[PDB]
Protein backbone atom coordinates (compact mmCIF):
# COMPACT_ATOMS: atom_id res chain seq x y z
CA UNK A 1 0.00 0.00 0.00
CA UNK A 2 2.41 2.60 1.04
CA UNK A 3 3.97 4.30 -1.31
CA UNK A 4 7.41 7.02 -1.10
CA UNK A 5 10.23 8.06 -0.07
CA UNK A 6 12.78 10.56 1.36
CA UNK A 7 12.32 14.27 -0.48
CA UNK A 8 14.89 15.25 2.11
CA UNK A 9 17.15 12.14 2.93
CA UNK A 10 18.68 12.20 6.54
CA UNK A 11 22.68 12.31 7.04
CA UNK A 12 24.19 8.68 6.35
CA UNK A 13 27.13 8.88 8.46
CA UNK A 14 29.48 6.07 9.24
CA UNK A 15 29.82 4.98 13.39
CA UNK A 16 33.24 3.61 14.68
CA UNK A 17 33.96 0.10 13.90
CA UNK A 18 32.24 0.83 10.45
CA UNK A 19 28.04 0.86 11.04
CA UNK A 20 25.83 2.93 9.16
CA UNK A 21 23.66 5.17 10.51
CA UNK A 22 21.44 8.46 9.85
CA UNK A 23 20.78 11.40 12.02
CA UNK A 24 19.67 15.31 11.37
CA UNK A 25 16.84 16.48 9.78
CA UNK A 26 15.04 14.18 6.94
CA UNK A 27 11.47 14.17 5.14
CA UNK A 28 9.92 11.62 3.92
CA UNK A 29 6.79 11.86 1.46
CA UNK A 30 4.31 9.62 0.11
CA UNK A 31 1.13 8.26 0.08
CA UNK A 32 -0.28 6.05 2.50
CA UNK A 33 -4.24 5.15 2.71
CA UNK A 34 -5.19 7.33 -0.05
CA UNK A 35 -3.30 10.16 1.74
CA UNK A 36 -0.62 12.59 0.88
CA UNK A 37 1.84 12.26 4.01
CA UNK A 38 4.87 14.49 4.81
CA UNK A 39 6.98 13.18 7.88
CA UNK A 40 9.70 15.30 9.38
CA UNK A 41 12.22 13.41 11.32
CA UNK A 42 15.13 14.48 13.44
CA UNK A 43 17.26 12.06 14.89
CA UNK A 44 21.15 13.35 17.38
CA UNK A 45 23.39 10.20 16.27
CA UNK A 46 22.14 7.47 18.84
CA UNK A 47 17.92 7.43 18.26
CA UNK A 48 15.86 9.11 15.38
CA UNK A 49 12.20 10.61 15.86
CA UNK A 50 8.79 12.12 14.74
CA UNK A 51 8.96 16.00 14.52
CA UNK A 52 5.56 16.40 12.43
CA UNK A 53 3.11 14.58 10.67
CA UNK A 54 1.43 16.63 8.00
CA UNK A 55 -1.63 14.83 5.85
CA UNK A 56 -3.58 15.99 3.15
CA UNK A 57 -6.91 15.13 4.72
CA UNK A 58 -8.31 13.37 8.05
CA UNK A 59 -10.44 10.92 6.06
CA UNK A 60 -8.30 7.90 6.84
CA UNK A 61 -6.56 9.20 9.93
CA UNK A 62 -6.40 5.41 11.74
CA UNK A 63 -5.29 3.88 9.27
CA UNK A 64 -2.76 6.14 8.27
CA UNK A 65 -1.63 6.26 11.69
CA UNK A 66 -0.64 2.53 11.24
CA UNK A 67 0.93 2.86 8.10
CA UNK A 68 3.20 5.36 9.64
CA UNK A 69 3.34 3.55 12.72
CA UNK A 70 4.94 0.34 10.31
CA UNK A 71 6.94 2.48 8.26
CA UNK A 72 8.34 4.05 11.18
CA UNK A 73 9.55 0.13 12.52
CA UNK A 74 11.24 -0.47 9.11
CA UNK A 75 12.96 3.10 9.31
CA UNK A 76 13.92 2.99 12.93
CA UNK A 77 11.45 5.93 13.93
CA UNK A 78 10.38 6.69 17.20
CA UNK A 79 7.48 8.76 18.52
CA UNK A 80 8.78 9.20 22.27
CA UNK A 81 10.24 12.30 21.82
CA UNK A 82 8.04 15.74 22.67
CA UNK A 83 8.25 17.90 19.72
CA UNK A 84 8.34 21.36 20.18
CA UNK A 85 6.39 22.08 16.99
CA UNK A 86 2.77 23.21 18.44
CA UNK A 87 -0.48 24.40 16.20
CA UNK A 88 -2.59 23.77 13.45
CA UNK A 89 -3.79 20.43 14.78
CA UNK A 90 -6.52 18.86 16.81
CA UNK A 91 -4.25 15.85 17.91
CA UNK A 92 -0.72 15.01 18.45
CA UNK A 93 0.53 11.65 17.92
CA UNK A 94 2.73 9.81 21.11
CA UNK A 95 3.95 6.36 20.90
CA UNK A 96 1.86 5.99 17.87
CA UNK A 97 -1.59 6.79 19.67
CA UNK A 98 -3.76 9.99 19.39
CA UNK A 99 -3.91 12.54 21.99
CA UNK A 100 -5.10 15.66 22.31
CA UNK A 101 -3.36 18.96 20.59
CA UNK A 102 -3.77 20.17 24.42
CA UNK A 103 -0.94 17.42 25.46
CA UNK A 104 2.85 18.38 25.04
CA UNK A 105 3.89 14.46 24.06
CA UNK A 106 5.04 13.40 21.11
CA UNK A 107 4.10 15.44 18.00
CA UNK A 108 1.52 17.14 16.01
CA UNK A 109 -0.70 15.39 13.49
CA UNK A 110 -1.04 18.36 10.81
CA UNK A 111 -3.86 18.31 8.11
CA UNK A 112 -2.83 20.70 5.94
C1 LIG B 1 18.03 7.32 3.30
N1 LIG B 1 17.64 6.39 4.33
C2 LIG B 1 17.65 5.09 4.17
N2 LIG B 1 17.21 4.49 5.28
C3 LIG B 1 17.02 3.15 5.86
O1 LIG B 1 17.42 2.32 4.87
C4 LIG B 1 16.08 1.70 4.19
C5 LIG B 1 16.13 1.98 2.70
O2 LIG B 1 15.94 3.34 2.45
P1 LIG B 1 15.80 3.87 0.89
O3 LIG B 1 14.55 3.33 0.21
O4 LIG B 1 15.76 5.38 0.94
O5 LIG B 1 17.10 3.28 0.07
P2 LIG B 1 18.69 3.65 0.25
O6 LIG B 1 18.91 3.98 1.71
O7 LIG B 1 19.50 2.50 -0.28
O8 LIG B 1 18.99 4.95 -0.70
P3 LIG B 1 19.76 4.81 -2.15
O9 LIG B 1 21.04 4.02 -1.95
O10 LIG B 1 20.09 6.19 -2.68
O11 LIG B 1 18.84 4.10 -3.12
C6 LIG B 1 15.10 2.31 4.81
O12 LIG B 1 13.91 1.41 4.97
C7 LIG B 1 15.64 2.62 6.21
O13 LIG B 1 15.77 1.49 7.00
C8 LIG B 1 16.98 5.48 6.17
N3 LIG B 1 16.51 5.45 7.55
C9 LIG B 1 16.36 6.73 8.17
N4 LIG B 1 15.91 6.77 9.51
N5 LIG B 1 16.63 7.96 7.51
C10 LIG B 1 17.08 8.04 6.20
O14 LIG B 1 17.31 9.09 5.66
C11 LIG B 1 17.24 6.67 5.53
NA1 LIG C 1 18.76 9.90 21.54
Amino acid sequence: GTLGGFSKPQKTFVRPGGGVGYKGKGVWTGVMEDTHVQILIDGDGTSNWLEEIRLSSDARLYDVIESIRRLCDDLGINNRVASAYRGHCMVRLSGFKIKPASRTDGCPVRIM
